[PDB]
């Protein structure tokens, strides 16, 4: 069974206006099999709109392409993002961790999604007791984009609720 197509697709912004379907494809085929690759153009002038999308055969190929950023395509550094589920942030809310979840629990799990810069375990302003939720800040948005499309997150035995934090 194939992963849903929406999860295999990358928005590429910031294209050179000279990038074509063919040159975008030739670039991004370095990181996997592309089932689709389109530069968006004006319907009348055919002038590029400066963005496009590519679709890989598998999510692991999407990961490989994102891990190979920065991408310089036809001389210009472009901006790939996974398709929306774009609210582009580097921080997540992690709920449901209760009072026994510590920093190392959160770090050991989330470090495999991206490079962590801040872990904030929330405590009561008056008593200092743990409130049962936390924020994790990464150095880049793709970590968050991978995290929030998962159906489940299990950390320290708890089924957690994870969302983008703004």
């Amino acid at each position: 069974p194939k992963e849903p197509e929406q999860l295999r697709k990358l928005f590429i912004g910031g294209l050179s206006f000279e990038t074509t379907d063919e040159s975008l494809r030739s670039h991004f085929e370095q990181w996997g099999t592309l089932t689709d690759c389109v530069v968006m153009r004006d319907p009348n002038t055919k002038r590029s709109r400066g963005f496009g999308f590519v679709t890989y055969a598998t999510v692991e190929e999407v990961d490989a392409a994102m891990n190979a950023r920065p991408h310089k395509v036809d001389g210009r550094v472009v901006e790939p993002k996974r398709a929306v589920s774009h609210l582009t942030v580097k921080k997540i809310f992690v709920g449901g961790i209760k009072e026994d979840t510590e920093e190392h629990h959160l770090r050991d799990y989330f470090e495999q999604y991206g490079k962590i810069e801040v872990i904030e375990i929330m405590t009561d302003r008056g008593s200092g007791k743990k409130r049962g939720f936390a924020f994790v800040t990464f150095d880049d948005h793709d970590s968050v984009d991978k995290i929030v499309i998962q159906k489940y997150h299990t950390v320290n035995g708890h089924n957690c609720e994870v969302r983008k934090a703004l």
